[PDB]
């Protein structure tokens, strides 16, 4: 078995190689998108993974695309993450912040003033998302049309990113993970079905990863890139954003350009959660040979798949979703073989402790 065995992440070490999976969970107060002690106490629970990935967590008010979504632009925000780090790290855990901007995929009555979400283009993602109703629960609203950004307005969002990554040392985190997946606004821009712009941030895939890559670098240079991790899910459809006719070459030029910049680890989502084709070993193979990092496997993966795929040496750790939902002594479970506790899916999204830290451990 190497599933239970050390790993070291960029700046940080992993005593074992299951991670929690980021986890949208719609659980912050409003107003201020902030985080609570109920959420701390949930991480805290999950300490013993070996590497937490938090909840998507807004860069900038902007970002804001889901109600009970947390920032981490305040300085409240900043305050209350401290204190959900500072416990992780009390129980001897690692935690990186997952950092996104939403773009289309959002609502204006979320928005700051009520406007419309930005995107690279005006195209309507299609899809819903969570708001929350007068009595707080949560609801489904379709998306908002977006507005195209403008030229001048890329810089800002480049500034909101290394901004939240200065933020995120402050509170204490061990690394962040760029979201550049699953149709939010970095992927919208990867996507050439979410990106019809013309000047040279869409087109060819050299202009389609420019925004990405300038983050990349534009938050290696505030913190330092062992601290840098990204998530992508370049192969398959998500959200309505497909990766294009293309995708696997388009995925492998990303995969070489961010290596050219040493960051800590590259997380591969490789189906959303409705399905898709699985990875051939072969495209695992040049993703490997390209990339000289930690490279993080998720999708309904079980032990076993994670077992084979680390000791075929195609990638290092795995993370876990709603395994971990359920499940917040996951590690000592897979290592006994004990059983799971059964998923509650109705309380994923919103609401408070229950289907959330009421969850046994064993
Ligand atoms: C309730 C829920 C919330 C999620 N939130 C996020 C998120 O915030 N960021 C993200 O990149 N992926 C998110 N995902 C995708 C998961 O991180 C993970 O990749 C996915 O659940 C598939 O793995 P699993 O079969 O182990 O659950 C979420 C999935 C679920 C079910």
């Amino acid at each position: 078995e190497k599933l239970f065995t050390p790993l070291k992440v960029g700046a940080v070490t992993a005593p074992n190689r299951v991670f929690m999976a980021p986890l949208t969970r719609l659980r912050s107060i409003e107003p201020g998108d902030i985080p609570t002690p109920l959420m701390g106490e949930y991480y805290r629970q999950r300490a013993s993974a070996g590497l937490i990935i938090s909840e998507a967590t807004q860069i900038s008010a902007q970002a804001k695309g889901y109600a009970g979504a947390p920032g981490l632009h305040s300085p409240e925000q900043i305050a209350a993450w401290k204190k959900i780090t500072a416990g992780v790290h009390a129980e001897d855990g690692r935690i990186a912040v997952q950092l996104w901007h939403t773009g289309r995929a959002s609502h204006s009555s979320i928005q700051p003033g009520g406007q419309a979400p930005v995107s690279a283009s005006a195209l309507n993602a299609n899809t819903r998302t969570s708001l929350r109703d007068e009595n707080g629960n949560a609801i489904r609203v379709d998306t908002t049309t977006p507005r195209a950004l403008e030229l001048d307005e890329i810089p800002g969002i480049v500034n909101d990113f290394r901004q939240a990554v200065a933020n995120a040392r402050e509170a204490g985190f061990d690394l962040v993970e760029l979201h550049s997946a699953h149709g939010y606004l970095l992927h919208q821009f990867l996507s050439p079905s979410s990106n019809q712009r013309t000047d040279q941030y869409g087109g060819s895939v050299e202009n389609r990863a420019r925004l990405v890559l300038e983050v990349v670098d534009a938050v290696c240079n505030e913190w330092s890139a062992d601290r840098i991790g990204i998530r992508v899910s370049p192969i398959g459809t998500f959200q309505n954003v497909d990766n294009g006719p293309n995708e696997e070459a388009d995925a492998l030029y990303l995969i070489e350009e961010l290596a050219k910049r040493g960051i800590a680890y590259l997380h591969m989502s490789e189906t959303d959660l409705a399905g898709g084709k699985p990875y051939s070993e072969a495209f695992r193979q040049k993703v490997r040979e390209r990339f000289h990092g930690v490279i993080i496997g998720a999708g309904a993966y079980t032990a076993e798949k994670a077992e084979d795929l680390i000791g075929k040496g195609l990638i290092d750790a795995v993370a876990f979703g709603r395994d971990y939902i359920a499940n917040p002594d996951l590690v000592a479970r897979l290592q006994k073989k004990a059983e799971l506790n059964p998923q509650r899916p109705e309380s994923f999204y919103g609401g408070g402790a229950e289907g959330y830290t009421d969850y046994p451990s064993l």
